């Protein structure tokens, strides 16, 4: 029928750690916010988040529940459970097209809609990630009690993975043909006590048994993979915003104030070059909103 | 007693390191002396998820969990004295206490240094601040004075109407140039030039001339300097910032001396809780690393 016009200081894309911090400082220096977020963390596979002061143990979905209430909080911070499909530039700033059909208006954007993780084709993979296969060992390694470790082999990166999983606890490297160690490689694991089983794996079954190719099978604690990474949303993209290729996935391009090469766009969290932890998104969010609040000031 | 990593100063910052290398499964020390930059204000902001929490049970919090992890040891005690061996790092405490060290991380802050104004201390971080996004806008939008003292001054002053009607105190100390002058009344920022003899009530500042200006808060751009010598008895490179020194580090977070890292407010890019969260971080990180491959 009819509804009243709004018009938002900033959007801020993605309403998870990096996108709730960066808004937060917005809200704080009295501007007018909205956070559109899907729904869909990175880590919303696992039970507990580990490695953030203050957080340390607590649920993944409570520490961004609670971080949603006090933001919202604020009276001039507003939340939309949507998907932003299009971002194009105005005149008037910037105008986002979500898959309701909704449209919002902005002068400055933040993007902070994440990663997504692309896991090898492994049949019994998938379905455990976040349980017993993981991606970060400062994020899960202890937990695993000095147990057994299977790092699943990916290329050349999976070996420094190898190589510091000893310190969580008995390692095998699984390298799945993936890579194969030279004379010193082959030397240095070894050495720091990593097993290499080099037969191709078949399945993952039970709760982290892995069963190779030829039949045997390996029961392990948990298991960890240098997956890929890709960005959740062409938004970066279709705003012109530099991306550049990172060892494991593209990465938004972004300046020490977390501005991407589009100006009055800025970056945080996973999508940026030194995320990777909530930690971190927590940081650069918040470097990204008092960034962005500067820009609508001193322009 | 030897330590894979002693972590000198247990806020913000030194907690975040040292819980990412208790969580790595390394032995590590934190050495804190207890008197946080920010204990002089009841409420905490900015923090994503600490949100007007009181920065005491923030603090409280992060060693809880810190002390969770049984390879993890705090000291409260203050490190006096730090010095490198070839078989690691040994530091000496107010206490007569030494310690031994492979690594070690600086978290130990800053201290700020205030102008002597008659009334301005003891309304620090009640009603006199440094940080508008941490304290703007509990002001409600009222009278906000900025108290003048050089170039960041009138870039601090020019921001402040986004909190309240702002007002830039020269003191009688100083004249901005009229470039200056001009900028600032295209802001509506109103430059006062009397004296001030003291503050009183909330944040009334009366002029020597007995007149007062009632406002709600005043900002301050002081100066900061570090807490403790240790960096620089260690050899670590330190600069001269507008505002006053911070240790350098990488992007590691490591200084000019290998295996002494730092992080929060003692590095260029600290200044709040949620930055010396996410550098304490990479901090620990590294530092672990480091013990790992060198
Ligand atoms: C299994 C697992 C366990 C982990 N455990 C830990 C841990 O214990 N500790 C830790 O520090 N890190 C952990 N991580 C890392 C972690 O999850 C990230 O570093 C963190 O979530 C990133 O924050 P973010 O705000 O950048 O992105 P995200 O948390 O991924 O959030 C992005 C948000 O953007 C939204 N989005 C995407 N596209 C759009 C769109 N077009 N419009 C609107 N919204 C959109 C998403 O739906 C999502 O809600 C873990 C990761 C995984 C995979
Ligand atoms: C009034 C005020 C209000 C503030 N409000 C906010 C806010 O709302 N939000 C926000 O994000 N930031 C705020 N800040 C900023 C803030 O306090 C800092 O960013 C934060 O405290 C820095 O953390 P840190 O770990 O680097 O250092 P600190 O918090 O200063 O802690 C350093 C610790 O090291 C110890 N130390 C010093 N020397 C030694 C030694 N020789 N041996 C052992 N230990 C030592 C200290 O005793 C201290 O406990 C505020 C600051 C002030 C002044
Ligand atoms: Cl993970
Ligand atoms: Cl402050
Ligand atoms: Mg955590």
């Amino acid at each position: 029928s009819e509804t009243s016009p709004m018009l938002f200081d900033v959007i801020v894309i993605g309403g998870s750690h990096a996108g709730q911090s960066a808004a937060l400082q917005i809200a704080r220096a009295r501007r007018r916010v909205l956070v559109i977020d899907a729904g869909a963390r990175r880590n919303r596979f696992a039970s507990q988040s580990h490695g953030v002061i203050g957080q340390d143990g607590r649920s993944p979905d409570a520490i961004a529940a609670d971080g949603k209430a006090q933001l919202l909080a604020y009276p001039n911070a507003q939340w939309r459970e949507d998907s932003v499909v299009r971002a194009e530039r105005s005149d008037a700033g910037y105008t986002l097209i979500c898959a309701s059909g909704q449209h919002y208006r902005a002068c400055q954007l933040v993007l902070a809609f994440g990663v997504v993780d692309e896991l090898p084709e492994l049949e019994g993979l998938e379905e455990r990630w976040g349980e017993s296969v993981f991606h970060c060992p400062y994020c899960h390694g202890y937990e695993l009690d000095g147990g057994r470790i299977g790092v699943l082999g990916s290329g050349p990166l999976s070996y420094l993975s190898a190589m510091l999983m000893p310190e969580w606890g008995q390692t095998v490297f699984l390298t799945d043909a993936s890579f194969e160690p030279d004379e010193e490689q082959r030397e240095a694991l070894a050495r720091r006590g990593v097993e290499i089983v080099r037969d191709r794996i078949a399945r993952i079954v039970d709760r982290a048994t892995v069963e190779l190719a030829d039949g045997r099978r390996i029961a392990f604690d948990g298991l960890f993979t240098m997956n890929r990474m890709r960005l959740s949303s062409p938004v970066a993209e279709q705003l012109g915003c530099a991306i550049e290729e990172g060892p494991l996935g593209p990465y938004v391009r972004t300046d020490d104030a977390m501005e991407t090469s589009t100006p009055g766009v800025f970056a945080c969290g996973d999508i940026t070059h030194r995320g990777g932890t909530v930690a971190l998104a927590i940081g650069n969010g918040a470097l990204a909103g008092i960034a962005a609040h500067r820009k609508l000031v001193f322009g």
